[PDB]
């Protein structure tokens, strides 16, 4: 057992009460919420994920799907429909046959009645046509998106996927999947402390063949966090029938149908496995790419007004550029010093510079570290760009 | 019409020029949004972020489920989560029925989840605990950017972005007209005819008085956006009884806040903007930082692999600084300059840059424009300090 979901709470990273914010609640997407810190940190996990297929090498679009499969559906599918209530209602009159007419109805509901998304891989394909005009007809291209999907435990999951749908002919077909495994994998452990608890592994046949799967070692034994697949034409095809030659790009001189490679991940698990991942004195030392706050800053030893007149000079300086600030100049007592510092420990911030009347005399302040711990000493108009440094370096690493 | 058509062509809004219509586009009620359309929009809730929550940490990014479970007050109009696992043992099973069922459709509007109507909800129900957050110091913010489906019957998703804004009722009155004020600035500010953005007063709801801002399109003006001063109302009914686990300090003294809604529809103002920049010399004029695609740039008169290599450069160069480019110098056939230089300008790229052997040879490139219709002579290595003036100069006035 441990003690990082007490912190956590008290930090405002996880939402929620002490039962409901279950173990198994967490891991089935049906706890109650994120603080600001959670959506801070999932917030540049989107980012970071997005920077890395999508930014770079801009062969991939952002792409946009409902949340809702409409129309008509299969027998079956066991998810919930989208019924509109005030249907219910005019139902519960009318006293049409109170008896045979509301009971045939029914059966027009769990055939007509729309469901939530399941993934974003539908969406995905159905863009596929639309998109394909957007590179010329050249391949491979791919799709991302990152998403809420929904999900069943009866009660219903809410989780927040990454999705990118690779667009590759059959000859690299199988070879991109490698890329991307690597990619992935790769991307997960960059941000980690113990990448050692970050694996992958093999299977095949569950909507085509070949696939891996991305595990993260919670204290308590591997659970998934993202997947691979090769689904081949297969999808692509039964999605688009009719003229083929209407559907693949090209590899070279020559035109082929695309196999539908497709990218998964949780963020909302990712999120979790990076907070137990800095976790086991509190503190959280989660990646500095990842940090939600990257530095809090009061004000010291001097006046008042008077001292917490640079720290928006900062605050606002800081935040002209790009850096998360904690303004915690607006509290009240020194609340000592160690009952100030182990705590943005827990808050996982990064530095905590403090200003104080030895800042005006000179031009310098005093930022101490979350990892080093140590107190240095700082010349207050060198620390945006030495900021700007360590963040970005702890990136390139 | 001829800004529909081109939205479709240049992948802005994807559908069929049938289910891609005046209503359904409004009723939010449309089959999706292309590449193009979905980083506009992005830009939009980009830009709408740093407006109202980057700074005056007072405001924090609040993550609401998409839907509510429990016990739910019967009735009202809304989408109730119908299970099929309690909706299967009923019809194939004839389970006793005649004289029973009617206690289901009865039972279900209680039993069943709804999908969120809106984002405020969401919001108050995490104000108590954001609450020691702040040391119960108001005003103070919760922000939010999200899809909540209303009915048309047929669904429809619209991607929200709202504001609560938790406030002492001595300063209520004076902060919904700063909102109203600062957002209707807001949407001035990225137009071409901002002299079709418009406000007005009106009131009598959960609360009293509130603005309303709406978009002077073609066919007559449509509501966009609606700020409200819920007062004390929602937040009691929220947490009734238990009233001084509530309590906010207002400098020295301890009173409830007074929620103050405010609540844009950003796809309406996607839509807003497309046609604000449309009215054979077509152009959409995008505003800069809202333009889906900054720069476009291919090659010319010259080599090949040896004249593309060098756009790479500044592909990565731009995007290394979050300048949005278009990938051109990777096509076929020629097609012409003015056939591809008003191609450009549907999907309203702000420059055109060419990178040519007159460039190779010594070091200058030739850019274009949308606007001014230019072309003048730039080093190919002040491009980019250049773009980044250009926008961080039309973004800030």
């Amino acid at each position: 057992s441990e003690a990082l979901l007490e912190i956590c709470q008290r930090r405002h990273f996880l939402s929620g009460s002490k039962q409901q914010l279950s173990r198994d609640s967490l891991l089935s997407g049906c706890h109650p919420g994120f603080g600001p810190l959670g959506v801070e940190l999932r917030k540049n996990l989107a980012a970071e994920w997005w920077t890395s297929v999508v930014v770079f090498r801009e062969q991939v679009f952002p792409v946009d799907a409902l949340h809702h499969k409409p129309g008509p559906l299969l027998p079956g599918d066991s998810a919930f429909r989208l019924v509109s209530a005030e249907t219910l209602r005019e139902i519960l009159q009318d006293k049409e046959l109170s008896k045979e007419q509301l009971v045939t109805f029914l059966e027009n509901v769990l055939k007509t009645s729309g469901k939530l998304r399941e993934n974003l891989l539908h969406g995905a394909l159905e863009h596929y046509v639309n998109c394909l005009d957007l590179v010329n007809k050249r391949l491979p291209y791919g799709l991302a998106q990152i998403g809420v999907c929904f999900h069943p435990v009866k009660s219903i999951g809410e989780k927040t996927e990454a999705s990118l749908v690779w667009f590759t002919p059959p000859r690299t077909s199988n070879q991109w999947l490698d890329f991307w495994l690597r990619h992935r994998l790769q991307w997960w452990r960059k941000f980690a402390m113990s990448p050692s608890n970050f694996s992958s592994s093999d299977c095949q046949d569950e909507e085509g063949r070949k696939g891996n799967k991305l595990y993260y070692n919670f204290p308590w034994g591997k659970e998934l966090i993202e997947t691979l697949w090769n689904l081949g034409d297969h999808e692509l095809l039964h999605m688009y029938p009719g003229n083929v030659s209407k559907l693949h790009g090209r590899d070279g001189r020559k035109n082929v149908v695309p196999c539908v490679l497709s990218v998964n991940g949780d963020l909302d698990r990712g999120m979790l496995a990076y907070l137990y991942d800095s976790f086991q004195r509190k503190v959280l030392k989660l990646h500095p790419c990842l940090a939600p706050i990257k530095v809090a800053l009061d004000v010291g030893r001097g006046p008042t007004l008077e001292l917490r007149q640079v720290c928006q000079g900062l605050f606002n300086e800081l935040l002209e550029n790009g850096i998360s600030v904690w303004p915690g100049y607006l509290e009240t007592m020194q609340s000592s010093l160690e009952q100030l510092y182990s705590k943005y420990d827990e808050m996982s911030i990064l530095f905590t510079v403090l200003v104080t009347e030895t800042t005006l005399e000179n031009g310098l302040i005093h930022l101490r570290s979350r990892d080093t711990t140590m107190k240095e000493m700082m010349h207050i108009s060198k620390l945006k760009d030495f900021l700007i440094k360590y963040i970005s370096s702890a990136k390139n690493v």
